[PDB]
């Protein structure tokens, strides 16, 4: 049994809810919240900008030190950093950004990072300002992630379309 409330069950291991991931993280304090990161961990906008704002920029400060030591992530890759006030850990995952021309096949590799964590609160990778089709992102999630994932979808309209169209 876990703390997550109000989710619709899509499969054995994937759950979805219309929710602000920031507000959900604040309520649940999950072991892992996933960030929709870029390779530079520059948390300017979208999910990343919202998570970082909710940490009062402490996520960005920590991220800048990570990059200064390790260099950029790979598209499809991830790193584990602090969850600050939102979660125990933040898994920063880089999905491909279609608005930069990145290979959508890298979306599966991105979701494979989730399998290193038994339970996660996450957004749909490569959705929103990363430019991918969220319906596609949800299909890749279901077909790739085997651990228990609780997906937060900010937009109510999109949430209802994801559920209604789910095979």
């Amino acid at each position: 049994v876990n703390s997550f409330s109000g989710y619709l069950k899509l499969t054995d291991n994937v759950y979805i809810k219309n929710a602000d991931i920031v507000e959900e993280a604040k309520k649940v304090k999950p072991t892992v919240v996933v960030n929709a990161a870029n390779v530079y961990l520059k948390h300017g906008g979208g999910v990343a900008g919202a998570l970082n704002k909710a940490t009062n920029n402490a996520m960005q400060v920590e991220s800048d030190d990570y990059i200064a030591t390790n260099g950029p992530l790979k598209v499809g890759g991830s790193c584990v950093l602090s969850g600050h006030n939102l979660a125990k850990h933040c898994l920063h995952v880089v999905g491909p950004n279609v608005n930069k021309g990145e290979d959508i096949q890298l979306l599966k590799s991105a979701y494979e990072n989730f399998n290193q964590h038994e339970v996660l609160l996450a957004p749909l990778l490569s959705a929103g300002i990363f430019g991918a089709d969220p319906i596609h992102s949800l299909r890749v999630c279901v077909d790739t992630v085997r651990t228990n994932v609780y997906l937060a979808v900010f937009d109510k309209n999109l949430y209802d379309k994801l559920v209604s169209s789910f095979l």
